[PDB]
DNA sequence: TCGACGGATCC
DNA sequence: GCTGATGCG
DNA sequence: GGATCCGTCGACCGCATCAGC
């Protein structure tokens, strides 16, 4: 069935008005994406942080419409070093960050440009995309290693400050976060090995899912459709795109949108707001 | 994801 | 320049 | 023993890149 997500919540439980607005965005392909008028849904959505996931550019390639967001004059990218358009997110803000790294410091997951971590005052700002375990599960192992790296990677960082993880980690992590479970239980995205390693992220760090804190009944809420059989508008989609929230977050937290409307990608965008 | 195809399986 | 592949999602 | 059900295959879209000429 059809989704629609409902109008912006920017008003917190304490009632203090939200002051911060992020953006994430699976672009699958920057330079396409900005072709198919992404930029154009960015500057009217105007987050104060933008992170985008599979770039699949390098930098030396990045288009001249980046110098066009006067918005988000702040931005960090990271490329694979082997691999040419493979993998590649950004990160762009309003403001400068405290601190900017790259990788969850382990060298065995930290070749694919996967990973930004961006410090600012009051939080820590990650934004990831997860690898594919691959049809056939040709990587499902390789995953597992990942998940096990990335969750302890991510425990450090939330036990020193209020963490946002935000990107497609490549799981739903429930049945209602996809529209076909049962077909699904062996394929890339819904194993159980990696429902499992979602789980224990949630419950490790311990991380909130954001979205589904705030709609824990809601069903057909999706970010990803296969461009193939017209899945989008069908809405056979998988939930696949998060924000995930240091519990202490969760009283700033205003609301977790998926902005299904937004064309450019075979993933739409979504957009947290917070009450900092 | 979805259809076609067989080969179980169920009133 | 153009076609059609491949890796990957 | 008619209908339904369940795993197994393949083609399928799009981006960026490369092979070949
Ligand atoms: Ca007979
Ligand atoms: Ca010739
Ligand atoms: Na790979
Ligand atoms: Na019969």
């Amino acid at each position: 069935a059809l989704y629609e997500d409902p109008p912006d919540q920017k008003t917190s439980p304490s009632g203090k008005p939200a002051t911060l607005k992020i953006c994430s965005w699976n672009v699958d392909g920057l330079r396409a994406w900005i072709k198919k008028k992404g930029l154009d849904w960015v500057k009217e959505e105007a987050p104060d942080i933008l992170c985008l996931q599979q770039t699949k550019c390098s930098e030396n390639k990045l288009p001249a419409e980046l110098q066009e967001l006067p918005g988000l004059s702040h931005q960090y990218w990271s490329a694979p070093s082997d691999k040419e358009g493979y993998s590649g997110v950004g990160l762009l803000s309003r403001q400068a960050p405290l601190k900017v790294s790259y990788g969850i410091g382990d060298e065995e997951h930290d070749q694919e440009g996967r990973v930004i971590v961006a410090e600012f005052d009051s939080f820590v700002l990650v934004t990831a995309y997860v690898p594919n375990a691959g049809r056939g599960l040709v990587r499902l192992e390789y995953r597992q290693r990942w998940d096990e790296a990335f969750r302890k990677f991510l425990k450090g960082l939330a036990s020193r400050k209020p963490l946002v993880l935000c990107g497609n980690l490549n799981v739903a992590h429930e049945e209602i976060d996809l529209r076909n479970p049962k077909g699904n239980k062996k394929n890339a995205g819904f194993t159980p090995q990696e429902r499992q390693g979602f789980g224990e992220l949630l419950q490790a760090v311990p991380l909130a899912d954001s979205f589904r804190h705030l709609y824990p009944n809601t069903p057909y809420a999706y970010t990803f459709w296969t461009y193939m059989m017209n899945a989008r508008s069908k809405n056979v989609g998988w939930r696949l795109d998060y924000f995930l929230l240091s519990h202490s977050l969760l009283p700033a937290l205003c609301d977790s949108k998926i902005r299904s409307k937004a064309l450019g990608s075979d993933h739409c965008p979504i957009t947290l707001y917070l009450a900092l």
